This record gives C-alpha cells, structure tokens and sequence, in this order.
C-alpha cells in the first residue's frame, strides 16, 4: 500500500522511527515524535496520518473518548493536504468513520462515508460501508438503494446480499429476504459470518414455515454464534447448566416455588382485580413475537426494580415476593402477570440471557388449547402449579382455547451464578 508520495518520500528516513516508537509500544514517544514532525513538516500527509494513529492508540490505552475525539479530527486533517496518496486517504477517512461510529456519531460517520464514495466511486467496499452508515441512522430506504447499486454491478457480493436480505426482512418482505441471507452467508465473504444474519435467516424461515431453520441454527452453533441449536441467547455467562426444562428441586428455589403454589389464589385474585378495575395496566406484549391474537402483561418488577404503582394494585403479591431476592433482585429478569386470549400464537424465540430461569405460575388455565414448547418438549400449565424453563432455549406458545389464560411469570437468577456474579452482572 502506497501511503508515501513525493512531498513526504524525502523525509521517510525519520517517519519509520516514529511508527516503530509506536510498534515498540512507547506511545508517548510516538506522539511527541509525530507532533514534532507536524511542526517540522506541517504539510506532510503521512506526518498527519502518524499523529492520528498515535492518538487513536493512546485513546484505546487511556480508554478516553476525549482523546479519541482528537484523533478523529487529525484523520480529517490528513485529507486536507495536497497530492495526498489515495491509499492513505481511503485509510484515514475509513478509520475516522469507524471511530465516529464507535462514539455514537452515526450521522457524522455517514457524512464521512458519503465523502469516501464521492472520492472513490468504484470502490464497492466503500459503498457497502456507506449502506451500513445509512442503516446505523435508520435510513433503510437509502441503505436499500445503496446495496441495489452494488448488486447491479457486483451481483454476487455476499456482504451486500446479506444486508439487502436484512432490509427486505425489515420491510416485511420476509420470504424474499431468505435467499439473499442464504446466498450472502454461503458466499463466505468478509462480514457475512455474523450471528445477526443467522438469527434473521432462521427467524425468517420459521415465520414462513420452513423447517430448514434449525440447519442454519446448528450451523450458527458450529460457527460460534449460538450456544446450541436451541439455546441462542445473546448475553451469556459460561459454565451455567443449560437445560430447557427444570424442576423446583433442580433450581434449589424450593421455598419460592412453594410460596407461589400455596398462595396462588391470592396471586390470581390480585391480577384478576387489575384486569377488572385497571385493565389498561396490562400492556400489549412484543408485537414482533405476536403472530396473531391478544397478549398483554402487567409488570411488577423490571430488572430488579420494583414498579411502585404496580405494587399498589397487587399489594399482597408484591409483599410476598419481597421475601425472595433471587427474583426481585434478578437484574436480568422480570416479574409480571401475562394474559393470552384465544387465537394467539407467539413466534418461536429465545430471551436475551442465559443468566435467568423463567418460572410460570398457572392462575387461570382453560382445560384444553393452551400449550408452551421449549426446545423439543411441549407442556401445559396448571392452576396453582409452577413450570420452570430456561428461556434462553427457543420457546413457542399457542392459545387455541375458548377463554382467557392468565399466568404469573417470575424470573430467578440462574442458580449456579455466584453471589458476586449476581452482584456485578450489568442489567440488560
Ligand atoms: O414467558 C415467555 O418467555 C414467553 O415467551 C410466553 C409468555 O409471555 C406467555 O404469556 O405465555
Ligand atoms: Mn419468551
């Protein structure tokens, strides 16, 4: 790569030093060197480019945005000087865009990418990156137009294909998204071996009733994107017993389970009263997971935080749960009532973390028609009885009964997490 043009080429003899004072790892040296060559040879592009790469690394070191924000401008400075090597120009603005994205300046990074495409209107790689810039600001229509131009010129570019598929899927063109994601992934091209595209390919296939989704999930597993073909959560802790269904005894949380089973009519009655008196406290569940039907939830604890207005409506239930911080303190979980009406189907999905187990207490369960699957096992609820599964494993639900189904959902920390783990895990 030709980063040295005439104007600089003369004074390369000293350039090598500064860059190796970096490679050496003596960043302090490298910075001051390049800064000194900045004043000795203002005009030099490589001189600038060096000061910026120094600042970039000195920021990773100190972990200082303020620092990195300095580099982002110096990368811009490389691109103001004259007869700047196009290799070096591409390099510097590519890095600025990346660093802009790192800090959250998505539109700023888009502007940089827009500039690079104007400078280099035949670099496909840069158009691909521009489309990401558009995605990162939510402008999928302009991202769609970019990947269409690329595909018009390079019809087998896997990076554009998988991104085109994503955009199609997000425009509710689900069946059309699938071959784009399949072919992009199978191209093996750089940037296509990303767990997000396996996730979307399998979701799309499931949603059009294509059993081949699990092949791709298994391939995702083999490629490191998923714990297994069934357990596909994103935010995981290693070393936690992984099984879809659990018994109370297996969890150790036997006193919690007893308190829920033994006081279940109280728990029921408070929820039914909120249904009757404050029905708008039950909020509609995830529209994305809802194929059809009527499905709503009344949350008492969100990520370790008590909802106080909720507990004024379910006072005795909240008071009961206070005794069990394995759930009230589960920052990766929830505690919520959940009502599902006839004609409801919940798409197969997993939750976000393997750090919780999900308990379901049955409160109002019609005698036929309600069922939940987790992995290969399909079960049903019972009034006053708790079911426990690991919702990081794919689960799916159906409500084909003649009246409403009410359950009570209680997340607990995975029982193998140690107290210090429970204490230090970020919430989600
Ligand atoms: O508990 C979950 O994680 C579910 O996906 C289903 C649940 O919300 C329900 O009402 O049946
Ligand atoms: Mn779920």
């Amino acid at each position: 790569p030709k980063l040295l043009n005439k104007f600089d080429k003369t004074i390369k003899a000293e350039l090598d030093a500064a860059e190796k004072l970096r490679k050496r790892g003596k960043i302090e040296e490298a910075v001051n060197a390049f800064k000194e060559l900045v004043r000795k040879y203002p005009q030099s592009p490589r001189a600038r480019y060096g000061k910026a790469q120094c600042e970039d690394d000195l920021a990773e070191k100190r972990r200082s945005n303020e620092v990195l924000r300095g580099a982002i401008e110096t990368y811009q400075e490389v691109a103001s000087l004259p007869d700047v090597p196009a290799d070096l120009l591409k390099l510097s603005l590519k890095r600025r865009s990346d660093r802009q994205q790192f800090l959250g300046h998505m539109r700023g990074s888009l502007l940089t990418l827009q500039r690079l495409v104007q400078l280099f209107p035949n670099d496909t790689s840069l158009k691909n990156d521009l489309g990401v810039g558009y995605l990162l600001i939510g402008d999928n229509d302009n991202a769609k137009k970019v990947y269409e131009e690329v595909l018009s010129v390079t019809p087998n570019d896997g990076f554009a294909k998988v991104h085109y598929g994503f955009i199609l899927k997000a425009q509710n063109k689900i069946a059309e998204s699938i071959p784009y994601l399949k072919e992009g992934i199978e191209s093996g091209d750089p940037g296509t071996d990303d767990g997000r595209f396996y996730f979307h390919l399998g979701d799309a296939m499931q949603r059009v009733g294509n059993k081949e989704a699990y092949k791709w999930y298994e391939l995702g597993h083999k490629r490191g994107h998923f714990a297994s073909v069934w357990q596909r959560s994103l935010y995981n802790v290693n070393g936690l017993k992984a099984q879809p269904w659990w018994t109370p005894k297996e969890t150790g949380y036997t006193e919690l389970v007893k308190s829920l089973e033994r006081n279940w009519k109280l728990i029921r009655d408070e929820g039914l009263a909120v249904m009757d008196k404050a029905k708008g406290l039950f909020l509609p569940e995830d529209e994305n997971l809802r194929e059809k039907g009527d499905w709503s939830q009344f949350t008492l604890w969100q990520q370790g935080r008590r909802n106080e207005n909720a507990c004024k409506g379910a006072p005795k239930t909240c008071t009961l749960l206070e005794k069990f911080p394995e759930t009230t303190g589960c920052r990766r979980g929830q505690i919520k009532y959940s009502i599902m009406h006839p004609g409801t189907h919940v798409w197969p999905h997993t939750g976000p973390t393997n750090c919780r187990l999900r308990m379901h207490l049955g409160l109002v369960i019609p005698k036929e028609g309600c069922k939940i699957r987790c992995a290969n096992e399909t079960k049903t609820w019972e009034e006053g009885k708790v079911l426990i599964f690991d919702d990081s494993f794919e689960h799916e639900v159906w409500q084909d009964a003649s009246s409403f189904r009410l359950i009570f959902i209680v997340d607990v920390w995975h029982p193998e997490l140690t107290p210090q783990q429970r204490r230090s895990l970020p919430a989600i």
